[PDB]
């Protein structure tokens, strides 16, 4: 699967869901508007990328990149925020959800299946119960990232995040590109043939709260992936 | 923290939760009758072990072993499997957490914490589909294996375990040497701080159902960790 | 450290040794002329780049991006590769290093000493001896490979790598994407910090034998570091 | 592969080279005369070690534990070291291998093969620049360790060594318990199918120099393998 937006247009090829909306300059806004209380937004490419394959037990590596920033609404606290995420083709928006739980948790279940590199602008109780305020993290089938790494979130600013998915060793890894010419990397390993089904959906969820809020303004988004096939 | 149990004694340096029982000749039974229904059974050692130390930001690195045996009772179907596993200190065999679920998992639950190397002898949905039944699994916060392995579960085979977690990369590794002199091995890149707290408990839970159930017998165990204090 | 050349200028910002180039367009060529017969050549980024610290043991992370084409020289066979690497700062060329060692290895050592993702067009003895022909790798201290791929090398075809080193796992992985739309990936546990000194060039290496030949021509070229200090 | 030294006898199990021989009480001593200057000793067991299949491309997992001592020769410093390493069934004694190459790298290549799990008691120049003096590395391919943690040699201490190598992730995991009960471990992530054929010794190799010496008395030596010929 390979695709290109250096700026996003109706035209077809994506699933918005919740909140997600194309605001012109080409800019996907999870939510389009942050003083709704409690946005959910979901922007799924839209057709299901093939992550592994059952007759050659071969898993597909990919690369991502896309091009985003958060940004403050007035004087609210910012949350809660916005994910890149791969979930079974077939999920929606799961129930219980919200806030926190980033569009991509219930919540409760268990049970809850997903993985995703979230950009959080805020701390919950079960966030990196370090004094880590904003964070980068990998989330595996739990709200509770496997690792987190500090973000120094800065709204409005440019943020640069390029994920890399590598089946043969089966690690994902992240690295965002601040604006201020800093990096910020984190990885995890994940077999995805052990934790997703065959097909996913690729995109992201973003979520907000009530008085908490924020954008997340997606800018451009390239994926490439390549599943062996045999 | 140091201790080799060559055999099981109630001598008060464990904690034992729900079915487990020190049962003939210094096993460590989990749970003592399986006869009962679903049991769920907590082992753990009975001091909080370092894992990492905040004021350093130093790992621990251990080394485990345990020797155990699985067995059918009695034409029942067997379930559902044994773990070792750390959990933040102050862990309670979670509600929710019967018989796939192995005593660790609250399947209401989106908050459960806990690093485990699962013997998981019955395929629940979400196990491996590979065709595995059953399975060697590593798990953090979740029931669905970041990795697993298949098992060749043989009722009264002895099985040897040895788990060794390596701080400086941050990989937990899992041989199993079978009573047939082959092995099996799983690994998973944890990082033990970014999912934990300082001090954890480690030690076994482990669960049967009704009709299924097995015997999980533990003949030894050893535990090595170090936590550099400069 | 944060650079990004969308073409090369002749700007002093690099250093060129032995056969690289500015040449037509802003590209970086490597060698600047294949018809010469056997090159070497090396750009590096001008400046050490600081990837361990000492008072803190801290490792820096990375990501870089280039845009490289191999071209055919027109009937001669491919060699040798280019490659991206991580060497002591005050690396020069080494002795013994031609053709198939890639201007990075000396073949009559041993102290061979940097971290490099090469992409090779040339089956030498010590190259995957897979049936790859061209194959991208990672390799560290040696010339064989610790990790590689196989790499459909196509003749003038534009290439999009993404290396990112992730400081937090230790792990340095590869994306290339393809004008074909598909993605290749490599990755690699890697101690930068265990390899390599505290200050490191960064840049590319690439050589070409007799007959065996062809052009690496870089198009731009993006490099973001960071080191934490506390 | 199975086997299980509690002592080593003159059985033609193993394959001696150099300086190693049976010494007092079924010790494997490497030297056995460590008063000779530069002495190169290797014991491999005298079969084949199958760690992947080319049909399949299978890899397989081993785990292999062994206890050692090694201990000064009075007035004299202490050199080289002891590694475990697997190599190229055939494998020699490097020309150029004596003392700081450990009897595994030919010091004058290029292109040396294998995989080692080292002792090293004698800091070189191209020894872990960390203030270590003696330190237990994971070597591929080159005398500079791909990984490494500093190890408090105490002479004639009992070491307790467990490696690990996983299949299923690539890693090769080191424990290494201390007299003090104390635990270092070390890993490395390494395909063995990217850098080593298919049969491949697997055993020892120790050197000592001039004046440096000491003695590398291995006591008990066990070793399990299991490649999935399916
Ligand atoms: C500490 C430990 O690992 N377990 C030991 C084992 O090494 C030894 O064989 C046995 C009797 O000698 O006592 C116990
Ligand atoms: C790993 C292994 O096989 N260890 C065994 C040990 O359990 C046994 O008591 C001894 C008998 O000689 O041989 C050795
Ligand atoms: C390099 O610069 C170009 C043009 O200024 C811009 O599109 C891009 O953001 C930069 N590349 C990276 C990866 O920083
Ligand atoms: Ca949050
Ligand atoms: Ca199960
Ligand atoms: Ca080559
Ligand atoms: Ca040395
Ligand atoms: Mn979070
Ligand atoms: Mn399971
Ligand atoms: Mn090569
Ligand atoms: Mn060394």
């Amino acid at each position: 699967v390979s695709f290109n937006y250096t700026r996003f247009k109706d035209d077809g090829s994506l699933i918005f869901q919740g909140d997600a909306k194309i605001w012109t300059d080409g800019r996907l806004a999870m939510p389009t508007d942050p003083l709704v209380n409690r946005t959910t937004s979901h922007a799924l490419y839209a057709t299901p990328v093939p992550i592994w394959d059952s007759a050659t037990g071969n898993v597909a590596s990919f690369i991502t990149s896309f091009s985003f920033i958060v940004s403050n609404v007035q004087r609210y606290p910012p949350t809660d925020g916005v994910v890149f995420f791969l979930a079974p083709w077939g999920t929606e928006i799961p129930p219980n959800s919200q806030g926190g739980y980033l569009g991509i948790t219930d919540s409760s279940n268990s049970q809850n299946q997903f993985v995703a590199v979230e950009f959080d602008s805020h701390p919950n109780v079960w966030d990196p119960k370090s004094l880590r305020s904003s964070h980068i993290g990998i989330d595996v089938n739990s709200i509770m990232s496997l690792k987190a790494v500090n973000w120094n979130r800065v709204s409005g600013s440019l943020e640069k995040a390029t994920i890399i998915y590598d089946s043969d060793t089966k690690i994902l890894t992240v690295v965002m590109t601040h604006q201020n010419g800093q990096i910020t990397t984190i990885s995890q390993e994940i077999d995805l043939k052990t934790v997703l089904p065959e097909k996913v959906s690729v995109g992201f969820s973003a979520t907000t709260w009530n008085p908490e809020r924020e954008r997340h303004d997606i800018y451009s988004w390239s994926f490439t992936s390549t599943l062996k096939e045999p």
